[PDB]
């Protein structure tokens, strides 16, 4: 699909769970954390001692 979306968005980011539509990386960050906390993975801590 080309006609319509004024300028295709790069790095099509879509939730592998609900499969919603997002524009900013912020919305996904949170929405995902809750919706699908599976993917959401980042080193926060504490670490192994
Ligand atoms: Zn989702």
């Amino acid at each position: 699909g080309s006609s319509g979306s004024s300028g295709q968005d790069g790095g099509r980011k879509i939730c592998p769970r609900c499969n919603a539509q997002f524009r900013v990386t912020e919305a996904l960050r949170g929405h995902m954390c809750y919706c699908c906390p599976e993917m959401v993975e980042y080193q926060s801590g504490p670490s192994s001692g």
